């Protein structure tokens, strides 16, 4: 409308470009870690499983 | 749900994965024993009762 009020505009738009976005890095790896280590406590189940059918832990491969 | 929610979760699947399993495997080889000394106090038996048939234990094989 008026120039002062496209003035107030870009002198917002400014302040709502820039909030602090934070590092979302830290966040997911914890999720991408813990996916491996609840998975090794279950396969630890299927070794001590198989061994207590076959007096043996499988075979590699 | 909300971004910290997901940071409890894998604060706790990481503690619910180390529950410190414990090594079950002398808790097993007394079994696998006590099976063994059980089998040759009864083959005793059998023994003992051959000779008091023949005036003899029995031959080899």
């Amino acid at each position: 409308f008026t120039l002062i009020e496209l003035l107030i505009v870009v002198a917002i738009i400014g302040i709502l470009a820039a909030i602090a976005i934070p590092q979302f890095s830290a966040y997911r790896v914890k999720a991408y870690n813990s996916a491996a280590s609840s998975d090794l406590r279950n396969l630890k189940t299927a070794l001590e499983s198989a061994f207590a059918d076959d007096q043996t832990y499988p075979p590699e491969s």
